[PDB]
């Protein structure tokens, strides 16, 4: 089995990239790709409430995304992993910590703490991070100043958490045209796969 | 202001003592009376959540009364203080260490790490403790709650221990008039000395 994530802003291909992956995995493993909440019931009520929040404090926002990242991986991925199944989820820990703790200004050790506590040690076994410009993403995401600087701390976020903790971490050139950025995660995750 | 806590097992008289003291000292203070969610719109679709868990793993459950004990202290015991209040709170972070922590088995540091993210600094400046031996509890209220009902008292001694200077520990074994007014002493005792 391997549980595998994928991390990057908006704009980055990340949907393009799991999908296509998917269809090429799915010929030599039993794969299958998930999101939070993921039909999960508990983590499909959380996210009601997230959306229908009005300025939520993000403290309590980044406490329900880790409840629905806990029900996602114990009613989901954790009986998948068990089926021997590889496991695609998009978005994972690494989001929190770059949303709410660098871009929000919670503090990316105080989300990581909570999201220790949600995850109790169920690390990825693999995660790629498709790593794009926020030039390059920008366009991706048009094909505002506050959401363009958001945007630019997302990334700013992510190097941050790459450039600190890295080992099941895999950085793909996101800039390159998608069939590239499928290509080097495809090959990327088959060399993690094929070595058990 | 002062942000005062409430804490113990089910059988310690708690909801009947905050009850009788707030009618009190609303008397001589401008105070209010609140628990979590105590009204506010997220924490009382989280409570809903919660209560609709089938066998929901303990850590979710955590996350939720920790997500529920935030909106509830921002929303509404924050603003009081703020407002020069006197703010009774009936059951808090301690609630969380004592049932998840200890008597669910997560362990009480990783459940205070959880409920500190969640609080930000915010401990109360005061927590009574009704302290009901786990007999005189069982009375008041099978082998599997009775055994719960033991270790939530065993997990609010360890905390005790900890943390002896925030607590002020009630003889809840007394009959509840006694309980009332050692409770309503304890208190005063406190506002008049800030
Ligand atoms: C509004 C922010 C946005 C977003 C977009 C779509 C959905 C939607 O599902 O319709 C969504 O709801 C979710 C998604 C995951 C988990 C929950 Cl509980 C609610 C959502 O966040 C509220 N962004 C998009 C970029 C990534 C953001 N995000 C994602 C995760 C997984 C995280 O931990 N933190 C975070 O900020 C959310
Ligand atoms: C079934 C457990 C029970 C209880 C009783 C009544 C309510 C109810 O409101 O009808 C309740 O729902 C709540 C209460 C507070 C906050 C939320 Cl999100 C839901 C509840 O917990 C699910 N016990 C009673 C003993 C104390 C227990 N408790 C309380 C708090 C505040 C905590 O942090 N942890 C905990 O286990 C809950």
């Amino acid at each position: 089995s391997a549980f595998i994530t994928f991390e990057g802003p908006e704009g980055s291909g990340k949907t393009t990239v799991i999908n296509e992956v998917y269809h090429r995995l799915v010929k030599d493993y039993d794969v299958i790709m998930t999101r939070e909440p993921g039909g999960v019931p508990t983590g499909e009520e959380i996210r009601k409430i997230v959306l229908e929040g009005n300025d939520m404090d993000i403290r309590t926002e980044a406490m329900l995304f880790a409840a629905s990242r806990r029900e996602h991986l114990v009613l989901k991925v954790i009986p998948a992993l068990k089926e021997g199944k590889v496991v695609l989820c998009d978005r994972y820990i690494d989001s929190s910590l770059a949303y709410q703790g660098y871009a929000r200004g919670i503090g990316v050790e105080e989300v990581r703490a909570l999201n220790e506590f949600a995850i109790n040690g169920l690390y990825p076994d693999l995660t790629i991070y498709l790593n794009v410009s926020a030039e390059v993403g920008r366009e991706r995401i048009i094909k505002d100043q506050e959401d363009l600087k958001f945007h630019e701390k997302v990334i700013e976020g992510y190097q941050e958490i790459i450039h600190n903790e890295s080992q099941r971490f895999k950085s793909v050139n996101a800039d390159q045209p998608l069939e590239n950025v499928v290509e080097d995660t495809y090959q990327t995750i088959i060399k993690y796969l094929e070595k058990i």
